[PDB]
C-alpha cells in the first residue's frame, strides 16, 4: 500500500462529508476517539441556547418550554436506531458504572425468585476495571453468597457458565484488546444454562452493528462520550428488554422515574416502561449535546460505518508492518473480523514512551497496563491517509528511537 | 411599609452590586431560584471553553491539560466553605438522589457492626419524595427488616427516635413549609441514641448558615442547581465526617473512587477519604458551570446573605397581609426565624391557579400540593422593590379574579 493508494481511498470514500461536521484541532490525527469523541460543530450553538436562552430567560419555565422534562426519553429513542432497541426502551441519565448497578441489581432480584442458589455473577478478568468494581460493591452490600468468578479468556466462558450463574456480564467489546465477543451466541449459551445476559455496551454502540432484540439479550448498558461523541462525561445510556423491565424495580428509585400519571405521595411507584430507570435530575448542558453526536449517525447507518470501520483497521495494522516491521511490535487486536471491534491495540516493551511521543508529535492513542499501545479508529471523520501519515510518523519515531 | 421604604432598602443594600453578575431576563421578578437558581454572567464563556477549547482542542489530553481530573474535588473544597466542612471531605458528583444512596448505604453498614438489630430509618411524611423513594428504595434492596418511620411533623420526631434507630435521615430545611430543623440539637439527639445523622442541605447550602463540623453531623448530601447557582441539573455534592469515611467503603463502587496511588487491578481499592464517594465520569461541561456559582459566594458571606434573606422574607409576608390581607392566605411558614429558611409558602384555595397567573405576569414562585404557593428568596440577586412590586401584582390578581 502506498500514500496515495490511501489518497485515492479517501477520494472514493462516500463518508466523507461527514467529516466537515466535526471541528477537529489543525495538525492533530486523532485516534482516541473511542476514549472522548471528538466535537460536532452544532454542540457549542446547542450549548449556547441552553445557558443563554433556556437556563439564563425561560429559568425554571424551561422544563416544559423546552423540552427538558422529557430528554432523557427522546435522546434514548434516538439512540435507539443504533442498538436494535424500539421507542420507549432506551434512556440516556447518569453513567455508566451506575446504570450498570441499576440493571445488575434488576437482574439478581429478578433470579432470586426465578431461580434461588443461583449465586454467581460471571464475567472476565480483562474487564474494564469500574464494571468489576460495581458488580464487586454491590455483592458485598447484598450478602450472600453472592460472587465473582473472572475468567482469563473468551474461549473459557462456556465452561464458567453453568447451574450456578445468576448472571453473565459481559463488556461486548474488550477495552483493552479490542477482541469482540458474539452476543447472540453468548447470550443463547446464557439462557441455555439459566443465566440472563447484561452487556456493556461502550465499544460497541456507534462503533459496531448491535441488534440487542435480535441477540435476545436481556440488559444493555453504554456510554454516549466515546464513539457517539456526546461531549466530555455525556450521560451514559440503559435498555432493557420489554420482557423483564416492569417485573421488579430498580433500587436506584429516585423521583424521575416515578409514574408519570398520579401524583408523588410517600409511597413510590415505578413507571410502567424503561422511565422507571430514571432516578435524579440530570446536568442538562452535557446531556443537550448528546443530541449533536445522535444526529451524524442519522445521516448514515452502522452497516457503512462497520465497512470503513473495517477498511481502517485493515489500513493500519496493514501499515505497522510493512513500515515498522523491524521494530518490536506484537498485535494483540485481532485478525478475524468478526471477533475485531473498531481500535487496534500493539504492545511494546517501551509502549507508554512511544505512546507518549507520539501524542508529542499530535498523534493521538492510548497507553493500557501492561506494554499496550491503543488506537482507535472513527469513520465519522477519520481519513485513510491521515491513518498513512500517523504510521510514518510512529515508524520515524521507532527508527530515531525518540520515545527515548 | 412604602415602595419608598423599598427603593431605601435597595440603596442601602450592600450586596446590590452582586446583582450584576447574574444575567436575569427583563421584566421577570423571579422568586423560584430555590428551584433552578438564575444564571451567573460568567457561566456562558465558561462552558464555550469547555466546548470549544477543552473538548474541542484538547480532546482527550485535557482529562490533563485542563484540569478535569480532580474538578469533583476542586468544587468540593470551594463549597466547603460555605456548609464548615475543610478540603478533602466534599465532592461535586453524580445527583442528590444517587449521593443520598452512597451515604446512607455508608450509614446503615456503619450500624450493622456496631448496633445491629437497629433497622429503623427515621424520616419525616413531607420529606422531598425523591429523599423517601431513594429509602425506600434500599430498604427493599437490601432485606431486612430495614423499614421507614414516616413522622407527620417536626415535634414528633423526638418520640421516634429511639434504641431502633439506626440512622436519622432529614432535609433540614422542608421543601415545602420553609420550616428549618436545628441541626446541631437533632444531631445531639440522634447520638444520644444511638443514631447516625444524615442532613439533606438542598435548601440550605448556599441559603443559610451551615456548619457541619459543629453541628457533628455525620453525613450530607445536596444540590448545586438550587442557590449554588450552578445551571440546569448541574451535579450534587456529598460530606462525609472523617472519623467515618474510611470505616466502610460505599457501594457505588466506580473506579473514579479508586486509590489514585496504585494501579488499577481486578480488586477495588478506595482512595482514603472524600474521593471514594466519586464513582464514574462527571458530565463535564455541567460541572465546570457549578464554579460560576460558587464564586459568588467568595465574594461576601452566608451571615450577610442570611441578613439579607430574613430582611426579604419578613418583608414579602408583611407586604402580603399588608395588601392581600382581604383574600384567603394562610402563612405556612414559620414566623419563628430560628425555623426559617430563604423561602415563603402561603395556602390558598387556588393556589395552583393563583401560581399560574403570577407566571403569566412574570413573577415566578412555584405551585406544592395541595394548595401551597412557594416563593424563594435569594439575595444575591432578589431587590427588596421587586419584593413589593411582586406583591402589587398579586394583589391585582386577587382582587380582579384574574386566576379565574
Ligand atoms: C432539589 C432536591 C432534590 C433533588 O434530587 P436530584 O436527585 O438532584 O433530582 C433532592 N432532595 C431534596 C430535599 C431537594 O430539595
Ligand atoms: C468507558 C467505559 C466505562 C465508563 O464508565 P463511567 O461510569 O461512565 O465512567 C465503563 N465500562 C466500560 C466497559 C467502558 O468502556
Ligand atoms: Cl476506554
Ligand atoms: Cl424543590
Amino acid at each position: 500500500t502506498t500514500r496515495n493508494d490511501c489518497l485515492a481511498l479517501d477520494a472514493q470514500d462516500s463518508l466523507a462529508p461527514l467529516r466537515q461536521q466535526f471541528a477537529l484541532p489543525e495538525g492533530v490525527i486523532y485516534l482516541d476517539g473511542n476514549s472522548l469523541g471528538a466535537r460536532p460543530v452544532a454542540a457549542l450553538a446547542r450549548a449556547q441556547a441552553v445557558i443563554a436562552e433556556e437556563w439564563g430567560n425561560g429559568l425554571i419555565r424551561s422544563w416544559n418550554s423546552a423540552g427538558w422534562r422529557d430528554l432523557s426519553e427522546r435522546l434514548g429513542n434516538r439512540l435507539a436506531t443504533l442498538i436494535g432497541a424500539r421507542d420507549g426502551e432506551v434512556v440516556v441519565t447518569d453513567t455508566t458504572s451506575i446504570n450498570l448497578f441499576k440493571v445488575l441489581s434488576a437482574a439478581l432480584r429478578v433470579q432470586a425468585t426465578r431461580s434461588p442458589e443461583r449465586r454467581v455473577i460471571v464475567t472476565e478478568t480483562s474487564n474494564f476495571p469500574t464494571d468489576l468494581y460495581i458488580a464487586e460493591g454491590l455483592a458485598d452490600m447484598l450478602q450472600q453468597g453472592y460472587t465473582l468468578r473472572l475468567v482469563d479468556s473468551p474461549e473459557e466462558l462456556p465452561q464458567a457458565i453453568d447451574q450456578d450463574t445468576a448472571v453473565v456480564m459481559l463488556t461486548h467489546v474488550n477495552y483493552k484488546t479490542g477482541y469482540m465477543h458474539d452476543m447472540q451466541a453468548l447470550t443463547a449459551l446464557s439462557h441455555e444454562c439459566g443465566a440472563l445476559a447484561i452487556w456493556d455496551l461502550a465499544h460497541s454502540a456507534g462503533a459496531v452493528p448491535v441488534d440487542l432484540h435480535q441477540a435476545g439479550a436481556d440488559y444493555a448498558i453504554g456510554c454516549t462520550y466515546k464513539y457517539l461523541n456526546g461531549g466530555p462525561g455525556s450521560q451514559a445510556f440503559v435498555w432493557v428488554s420489554p420482557q423483564l423491565c416492569d417485573l421488579v424495580p430498580q433500587p436506584l428509585s429516585g423521583w424521575f422515574g416515578h409514574s408519570r400519571q398520579f401524583a408523588m405521595e410517600p409511597r413510590y411507584e415505578p413507571s410502567n416502561g424503561i422511565a422507571r430507570y430514571l432516578c435524579g435530575t440530570q446536568p442538562i448542558t452535557s446531556l443537550a449535546m448528546v443530541e449533536c453526536g445522535l444526529d451524524v449517525f442519522a445521516q448514515t447507518d452502522m452497516a457503512s460505518l462497520r465497512r470503513k470501520s473495517l477498511a481502517l483497521t485493515d489500513l493500519f495494522i496493514e501499515l505497522v508492518e510493512q513500515r515498522c516491521a523491524a521494530h518490536e511490535l506484537t498485535l494483540v487486536t485481532p485478525r478475524e473480523h468478526a471477533k475485531r471491534g473498531s481500535h487496534v491495540s500493539f504492545e511494546h516493551p517501551e509502549g507508554y514512551a512511544v505512546i507518549q511521543a507520539l501524542i508529542d508529535r499530535g498523534v493521538i492513542g492510548d497507553y493500557r497496563e501492561p506494554r499496550i499501545m491503543r488506537f482507535g479508529f472513527t469513520p465519522l471523520y477519520t481519513t485513510f491517509t491521515e491513518v498513512w501519515d500517523a504510521v510514518q510518523i510512529l515508524g520515524e519515531i521507532l527508527d530515531r528511537k525518540t520515545w527515548a
